[PDB]
Parts: C-alpha cells; sequence; structure tokens
C-alpha cells in the first residue's frame, strides 16, 4: 500500500479494499464482488441483527425479487420516486417477454398484496417480516463500493399493525438497534434523527435515521433507516381488517419499513481504516489475534516454536478469541506482518526464539502501531483488555473527531464558511422543500444538504428564530452527503 | 384440508403448502413466497451444510447477479444450454442500458474471472467458495411450488484446485454431504449417482448427483448435484498457473461445482406429507413440540393449567428440545390441533384439567397419528425418545418405499410394465445420447435417465445386452419432475 489517506482518498479507498482482499471489481460498473473478508464483516452484523429482531418478534422469509408492471405502477408517490432507478427485464433468451417484470428496488410493492391476503381480522397482527436478499437500484451516481453500489446486499423490516401506539415504538426500537450496530460493533458514533419533508420515504408519515460523518471525505452518510409508513400503503393496497367493537368501520393496517446495507462496511473502512490498511473494530473482526512465529536454526527448536503458536492459539480459543496461526512456511515473517496490517487485524501475536526462551510475546496492536512486550501467562487477560480496548480506542477516536466537525451556525455566511472546512452544521430550518433547493442552489456556490432534525440537537431553538433564509422550527444537521 | 393426497396430487400439494403457511402465491407465475415456516426449513439446511463446508476449508463470499454478454458467452457448451433460459435486464425505468445486462442462472461466468485473476501461482490454489443466494432460470415448462420455480434460492460453491486428484476427492465428498441433508435431516432415502452424457452438466466433464422418488406421482427428482468441471471452464477462462518444475509450462486448474436448493423442502413435503397436511421431520423442525391447554370452568384452575404447560415448556427447553406453549386464549383447543397438525409439528402436548392433577398428560404422535398417556415424570426422556422414534419411522417408511418401487428389469417390455404402476426401474443400459433419447419416445410423459447407481441392485452379467449397443451400466431411469 503506496497511497495516503490524508491525500488522495479515492485511491486510497480503492486500494485498502483490494489489498485486505474484501472487494474484487465486476466488467458490470457499480456491481462489486465481495470476498470472503468482507463477507465475514457482514456475517457479525446478521449474527448480532437477526438475534434481535427475532427478541422483538419479527420473523424471517423470502419475498421474490420480481414486481409486476400491474403491482408497481398501480399506486403512486412510492412508485414515482423509485421509478428512475429501477431495472427492467424485457426478455428470456431470444424471446421477448409479454410483459415485462421489474427488479426489487425494496420490496413493498411485492410485500403488501400478501399481507392484505394474511389480514382478515385484527387477531392476523401483527404482522413482523424480515429478509436478507439483494436489491437494485440502478442509478448512474459515481459508484464507490460498500457506500454506494447498484447491487447491495441488506435486511428489510416491514411490519404491520392494528395500533399506531405499537408501529411508533418498534419504529423507534429498531433505530436504536442500528445504532447499536454502528456503536457497538463497528465503533462509529451515530447522530439519531428525522428526515426533511425532501429526504422523508415518498409514501410514508415520517423516516428515522442515523447519521454517520467521514472525516477524510468532510461528507457524511445515512447507515440505516427506520420508516413509519403510517396508513398510506395499508390504504392503497387493501390491508384492511373488521374489528367488531368498531362496527363496521374498516381498519387499514399501520406500518413500518426498515433497512439496513452492506454499506456499513465500507463506513468502517472510511472511519477506521489508515496509511497502513484496513482496521477491523475486534466485535467484527473475523480473526482478531493472528499468530506468527519470527525467527525461524535446528528442525527440534522449529517443531517447538510452531508447538508454542498452537498453543497460543488454544488458548486464546478457550477465552472466546477468533485466533489464526499463519503457519504457512512459503513466506517470510515479514511478508505476513504486512498481510495481515493490511486485512486489518486487531492484535498480532509475535512469537520468536529469544521470546520463548524470555516467556514472552509480543502483542502488536493495529490501530496505535503500539508494540507490547507481554509476559506469557498474561496472555487471556492482556488480549481482552487490548482487544476490547482497541473497540473503546477506535470509537473515542470517531467520537472525538465526530463533536470536531459538527458545530451549530445560525447564519448562512457562518453556515457557508464552516461547511468548506469538512465539517457538519446545525441550522436553524423551517423545513421547506422550496427552501431546501434553494440552499443546495446556494451553498454550490458540491452542493450540501439536509442529513437529519437530531433528537438531541445542540441548542434549543429560540422563540421566534428566523430560519437561515418564514420562521424556523427546529434545527437541521446539513452537509455534503454520498 | 379438502383433497386427498391420492385422487388429486397438485391440489392437495397447493393445499398443504398454503393452509400450513409455507407458501404464498405471487403474481408472476413460477415465482413464490417462502413465508416464516418453509423458510425456517431452509435455515436449519443451512445451519448443517454450512458448518460442514466449512470443516472442508470453503469460506461464503458474494458474487454480483449481473452477467455481460461477453462473460457470458465465453464457454460455449455451458453458454448454449443456459441461453433461452436467460433473463436479460435491458432497461432502468425509461433510461435504456448502453448493454443489455444478463441476470445469473449459476454462477460459473460470474465467478471464473475473477478466479483468473487471483491464481497467479500454485501457492494461490486452492480456492473454495460459496454462496447462498438467488438465481434465475426463466423456463416456460409448467411451474410447481418448491419443485419447479422460476427463481429459487440455493447454494452454489465453487472450487478450484491444482490436481486433478484433489477436485474428485471433493466432488464425493459433497455429494455424501448432500445424501446426508437428505437421508438424515429431512428423513428421505436417495440414490447416489453419475449421470448420464445426455443428462451431465453441460460444461463439465462428470456430474454425480442424488434421486429422490416420490410416490404420489411415480416420479423421481434431482435432489441436489455435484459436478467435476475438469479444466473445461480454466482453459476458457484462463485460470492458469506455472510450476518452478517444468518453467513455462501453463497448467489449467481442475474445478468443481455443486449446489441444492429449496427444492429439498418441496421434496420433503411430497414425501411425508397425509391428508392432515405437512409432516415435518423433528430434525429440521423449529418447533419440535406443541403444548396446548385443554379442556377449557374457575380462573384459578384455568391459570394453574396455564402454568402446567409453562413448566413443561421449561423442562423441555432445558433439554435442548424445541419447543412452544400456543397459551393464546383467542383460539379454541380444536382450532389449535388442527393449526399445529397442518403445519406438521412432531408432538402434540395435550395438558387437560382431569390429566394434569392425575399427574399425566399426552403426547400425539403426528406420523402414525398415535395418542400415548405418558405419565408426568417421564416427560424429556419419552419426549426426546419419541421425536427420536419419528426421525427414524419416516425414514424406515419412505426406506421401504423405495425399497418397493426401486426394482430391476432385463427386457424393454417389462421395463414398460412395471414403469406404469409408478415404479422406477433399474436397467442394462448403453449409455449412447440417442438409445436415451429413444427409451423416452418409446415409453409415451416420457421417461429419462435419473442416474447411473454408485451401487446398484445387482450385478451386470457376461457380455449383457441392452434395452436397444450392448450394456455399459445398470441405469435408473423413470418418469420425471
Ligand atoms: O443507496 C445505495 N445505492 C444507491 C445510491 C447510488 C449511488 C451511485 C450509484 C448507484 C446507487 C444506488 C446503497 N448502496 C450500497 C449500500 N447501501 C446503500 N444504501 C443504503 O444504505 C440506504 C440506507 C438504508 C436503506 C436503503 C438505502
Ligand atoms: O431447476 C429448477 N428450476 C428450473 C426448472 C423449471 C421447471 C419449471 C419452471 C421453471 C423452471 C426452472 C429448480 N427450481 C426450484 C428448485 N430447484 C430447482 N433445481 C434444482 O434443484 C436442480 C438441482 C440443483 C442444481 C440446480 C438444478
Ligand atoms: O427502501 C427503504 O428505504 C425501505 C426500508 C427497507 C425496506 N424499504
Ligand atoms: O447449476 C449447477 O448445476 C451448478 C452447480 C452449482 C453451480 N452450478
Ligand atoms: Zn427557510
Ligand atoms: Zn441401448
Amino acid at each position: 500500500l503506496e497511497a495516503k489517506k490524508e491525500e488522495n482518498l479515492a485511491d486510497w479507498y480503492s486500494q485498502v479494499i483490494t489489498k485486505s482482499e474484501m472487494i474484487e471489481y465486476h466488467d458490470i460498473s457499480g456491481c462489486y464482488i465481495l470476498r470472503p473478508w468482507a463477507y465475514a464483516i457482514w456475517e457479525a452484523i446478521k449474527d448480532f441483527f437477526d438475534a434481535e429482531i427475532k427478541k422483538l418478534g419479527v420473523e424471517n422469509c423470502y419475498f421474490p425479487m420480481f414486481v409486476s408492471q400491474s403491482a408497481l405502477e398501480k399506486e403512486k408517490t412510492h412508485v414515482a420516486d423509485f421509478a428512475p432507478e429501477v431495472a427492467w427485464v424485457t426478455r428470456s433468451g431470444k424471446t421477448e417477454l409479454a410483459e415485462p417484470i421489474a427488479i426489487r428496488p425494496t420490496s413493498e410493492t411485492v410485500m403488501y398484496p400478501a399481507y392484505a391476503k394474511w389480514v382478515q381480522s385484527h387477531r392476523d397482527l401483527p404482522i413482523k417480516l424480515n429478509q436478507w436478499c439483494n436489491v437494485v437500484r440502478w442509478e448512474f451516481k459515481h459508484p464507490q463500493p460498500f457506500l454506494r453500489t447498484r447491487e447491495f446486499l441488506w435486511q428489510e423490516g416491514h411490519s404491520a399493525f392494528a395500533t399506531m401506539e405499537e408501529a411508533a415504538e418498534e419504529v423507534l426500537q429498531i433505530l436504536d438497534l442500528y445504532a447499536q450496530v454502528y456503536e457497538e460493533l463497528l465503533a462509529i458514533p451515530v447522530v439519531k434523527g428525522r428526515k426533511t419533508e425532501k429526504e422523508k420515504f415518498a409514501g410514508g408519515d415520517y423516516t428515522t435515521t442515523i447519521e454517520a460523518f467521514i472525516s477524510a471525505s468532510g461528507r457524511a452518510i445515512q447507515g440505516g433507516t427506520s420508516h413509519h409508513l403510517g396508513q398510506n400503503f395499508s390504504k392503497m393496497f387493501e390491508i384492511v381488517f373488521e374489528d367488531p367493537k368498531i362496527p363496521g368501520e374498516k381498519q387499514f393496517a399501520y406500518q413500518n419499513s426498515w433497512g439496513l446495507t452492506t454499506r456499513t462496511i465500507g463506513v468502517m473502512t472510511m472511519v477506521h481504516g489508515d496509511n497502513m490498511g484496513l482496521v477491523l473494530p475486534p466485535r467484527v473482526a473475523c480473526v482478531q489475534v493472528v499468530i506468527i512465529p519470527c525467527g525461524i536454526l535446528s528442525e527440534e527448536d522449529k517443531e517447538a516454536l510452531i508447538a508454542k503458536c498452537n498453543d497460543y492459539r488454544r488458548r486464546l480459543l478457550s477465552v472466546n478469541i477468533r485466533v489464526r496461526a499463519d503457519l504457512r512456511d512459503n513466506y517470510s515473517p515479514g511478508w505476513k506482518f504486512n498481510h495481515w496490517e493490511l486485512k486489518g487485524v486487531p492484535i498480532r501475536l509475535e512469537v520468536g526464539p529469544r521470546d520463548m526462551k524470555s516467556c514472552q510475546f509480543v502483542a502488536v496492536r493495529r490501530d496505535t502501531g503500539e508494540k507490547l512486550t507481554v509476559a506469557e501467562n498474561e496472555a487471556e487477560t492482556k488480549l481482552q483488555a487490548i482487544l476490547e480496548d482497541i473497540q473503546v480506542t477506535l470509537f473515542t477516536r470517531a467520537s472525538e473527531d465526530l463533536k470536531t466537525h459538527m458545530v451549530v451556525a445560525n447564519t448562512m455566511e457562518d453556515f457557508q464558511k464552516i461547511l468548506d472546512s469538512g465539517k457538519i452544521v446545525q441550522i436553524p430550518f423551517c423545513g421547506e422543500i422550496d427552501c431546501e433547493d434553494w440552499i443546495k442552489k446556494t451553498t454550490a456556490r458540491m452542493g450540501a444538504k439536509s442529513l437529519c432534525i437530531p433528537f438531541k440537537p445542540l441548542c434549543e431553538l429560540q422563540p421566534g428564530a428566523k430560519c437561515v433564509c418564514n420562521p424556523a422550527k427546529y434545527y437541521t444537521l446539513f452537509g455534503r452527503s454520498y
């Protein structure tokens, strides 16, 4: 790895993702191969998220990837927003299909006619379904692996309710889980918030979101979303039920949908990645500790060196640490050091003959570079500590970054200045589509746009305060965006 | 449930898949919704299969759904066989794409240019990759949920090796795991075989397979496949390495591919289903035991009855049995019986006021129907024991069916007779492409070759003739899905 993060980011990213063996390029643009090293991160995100939504009563399922023209261009607004970026299938082999079929950009239009069939009374609710699948949004903006791709893996949850109370409860429950994924697993702090009128999910009542900041970009990125759809969809798809306690009055279901994707891995790369390459937080790292023999003159002494590598491995397995021992003899110690640094392994455990004699090993923390000489009988205690402290450090540094590039401005002039150093700004705002488009026009002379309206904003808004422009309604976090 | 398995099978199947809440229909022909109850079975297969391939050094990954037209055509025998069931994306919104992009029917031509890029020497071998994903084969043939669909979920494993010895070892390892899924997980007997020339995977050298028999229709079905691709693909995609032994000579990689699908769930339905609905082999059942409070009266006794089911629950969880206590006051005991029988749960645990006070319960086995009054002391014993007997029973039952519907026919005339009683026959067969086409024409609806069984029923005697050409091998032939 030659390229440096501080100067050229695009070249750095492309080198980091390929040399870590996370990503290979495909001949179709906007499409990327997720290799084992990347896919394992997603698998850890899944193991956690799945277990958590199961407690909330959600069940896993699989719906078809194809939507009919009828199901789609039946209902407006939602379909109106996605329409341009929907990939259409128009032939099998040489045979033109009589009716074009669409690839899923999201599964509302696929799921809800099935929900309408399954809802026939109050006791068929709630319906709480999730799926792990691929989705396609065939946009032409500059793609980047993980962050911005045409095909991507996600989960999508869709729940339908008798009462608004249960639905509103679920939206926030889910949004906290998405925040838990970013802060606990990936050591990325997030701003919980609400989307503006312009940015909200097309058909829905409201949209909650977690935002994260990428230092080197000077840009922010939506990292997860939880919608309340209200009854907008239940009315369009006739998901209705009678309740004999409200005679005759048809009750349209209350709905949420929620989504999280492999963008999660890209954000991780952007935040914690350095000039040595990938940096894995221990909690998602599929290899937490890599054991490497050094000094490798007798056959018996090399055998014993290998054995001490295996002892360290088994001990680490016993305190629930994910450990590989690179005992391959085709490559030098120095080659392996660089190989596993690039891949982002939290801890490299060096074992040489002189250190065996001394009853020590070297633990090399990937975040700090910290060469630490550790006593042999403390491996478990100290590795754990370093591991959990690597997590805490990565979170601390990224938090410190966040409350450094997230600041408050009250006027258009002071918004403009702060913004062009690579920062994100909470400004007083009136929430108008017109007022938001104008901001984008002016702020570009790479235009800036809104991110979220935070649940815990930095300041309270003054009684009678004018929007950075009609009076304001809330502080709205704005910025340059992915 | 309205239809009877033996009078109208399709209607029966349609009723069992929907009434058990396994399948919903979609508005596109050939595409089906896998609801929770079906998808849980796939997840049990996945848990089993993933752990097994990880021991073999295989890793999970995700390659794109889309193939460029150049990549897809690179291996010519492969492309031609698949080209007419390939779905092509030609636009996004109104915005036409510069170049029509194809949806994967299998990932060979997606993955292998990446494999060429990754192999720079023999130290980069082996590559062993697997993915769980959906694929699309847009066939106009008559569709059937699980068994025969346009889009389905599967795993596809793709490995590349330096030597042919390494690759042939894996082909059979994977097939043995496929056999374990059917036999150990689904309590379905299978026959391990090799495909014929007409039926082998188009790009490859040889295809190993598993066949399962479905009594009710008299038809066999391909359960999964494991192909040795040889060097046919590595030559086309340039997956090459050198050896410092003979400097300057390129060796092409030896390749395998292997797939298994959600067809598994349909085969299980077809084999073990009855006129009371689905029957679940406990080994893949997400709910092994359902506890239903019966005979529902004073609230203290009514709640002590609820209290008894929860003890039965907790004591069952404790010996790692998958249990549900259906303690909803919304639905009558009778409704609960029917609903969990339709979903095919292995044991119904009936707790009624009278039997609770007499320190017992009823356990109702789903497979045979029988009801056992069982003392409360022997719960975790008799219930673990019962789950284990149901697993064997279903296997034995389907095994005895196979041992009775697979037989030997040594002439073409008596091949016809045995075949028309809804049987599958092992014949002496020459192996040739047209003699295989001829077996289909004359038997119509036609009967096709399923596999050449690793271990046929009998020994092909000194210079035996075929059904046509002398007999090269005994071959399992039948009416087919
Ligand atoms: O949006 C994405 N791509 C579109 C934007 C873009 C840019 C350039 C070329 C193509 C495209 C398509 C995307 N790509 C990868 C991972 N994740 C994504 N979205 C999310 O994470 C969102 C948050 C959660 C719910 C779903 C959206
Ligand atoms: O073959 C299948 N579909 C095609 C045939 C057909 C029939 C009617 C309408 C559409 C189509 C498309 C299919 N469908 C569902 C599940 N599994 C399948 N194949 C397998 O299990 C085989 C064994 C494993 C490897 C892949 C093939
Ligand atoms: O596309 C979206 O954003 C919503 C959330 C997941 C499912 N659909
Ligand atoms: O389609 C097939 O039969 C092979 C096996 C899985 C990948 N390709
Ligand atoms: Zn304004
Ligand atoms: Zn013949």
